[PDB]
């Protein structure tokens, strides 16, 4: 199946004898599910994300089916607000993205071009916006508060701001704060034709 980004990439999955809805999220590493029932033994963790960091139990070798297709691997269960699956189980399904290929052995990272610099970034399919580090940017914008794995974090809204991603031009809504990494989001996705391919 191929995958357009106009909504967020969810997919059925059945883990620990459950069903599920879960997040292709190529911004993430690991995958992330909310509180549920897993049998076995388990480490504490704590990972991090925008917002800060949450603690999660660790279970390792757990057997999911993503859309039908059967993956064993590392599972984090905490609060986390969506479930997502990262790319420790999308490399299994064969997971690609499209618009030059990219597999997800490593992370989807492209160099930018916004307000006259140069930036890396990475390619968030998990992210309905675009949320770059604390940078110069000229104009007005306007507060607003975003969520995630961690909580929430009040970041500048930029509209109409235009960014080269790869080398491909789109026009949009671009958030800055104090994101851990830089995140191009579905709403500059689409604009370069961005798909998910497994």
């Amino acid at each position: 199946p191929q995958v357009t980004l106009w909504q967020r990439p969810l997919v059925t999955i059945k883990i620990g004898g459950q069903l599920k809805e879960a997040l292709l999220d190529t911004g993430a590493d690991n995958t992330v599910l909310e509180e549920m029932s897993l049998p076995g033994r388990w480490k504490p963790k704590m990972i991090g994300g925008i917002g800060g960091f949450i603690k999660v139990r660790q279970y390792d070798q757990i057997l999911i089916e993503i859309c039908g297709h059967k993956a064993i691997g590392t599972v984090l269960v905490g609060p986390t607000p969506v479930n997502i699956i990262g790319r420790n189980l999308l490399t299994q399904i064969g997971m690609t993205l499209n618009f030059p290929q990219v597999t997800l052995w490593q992370r989807p990272l492209v160099t930018i071009k916004i307000g006259g610099q140069l930036k890396e970034a990475l390619l968030d399919t998990g992210a309905d916006n675009t949320v770059l580090e604390e940078m110069s940017l000229p104009g007005r914008w306007k507060p607003k508060m975003i969520g995630g794995i961690g909580g929430f974090i009040k970041v500048r809204q930029y509209d109409q701001i235009l960014i080269e991603i790869c080398g491909h031009k789109a026009i949009g809504t671009v958030l800055v704060g104090p994101t851990p990494v830089n995140i191009i989001g579905r709403n500059l996705l689409t604009q370069i034709g961005a798909t998910l391919n497994f």
